[PDB]
């Protein structure tokens, strides 16, 4: 039962090879939260890419 789900706000392009790209309204499942600015999670095929967490809203259980 346990989800981690954020909803992208922006658009983000990835600039390293173990990026993400999503747009906007884009729910990226199953995400690791860091404090660094990055958090890992799985879109559009893609597994445990990172992503800015700038990006993206929390979508609280």
């Amino acid at each position: 039962t346990f989800k981690s789900a954020v909803k992208a706000l922006f658009d983000y392009k990835a600039q390293r090879e173990d990026e993400l790209t999503f747009t906007k309204s884009a729910i990226i499942q199953n995400v690791e939260k860091q404090d660094g600015g990055w958090w890992r999670g799985d879109y559009g095929g893609k597994k445990q890419l990172w992503f800015p967490s700038n990006y993206v809203e929390e979508m609280i259980n």
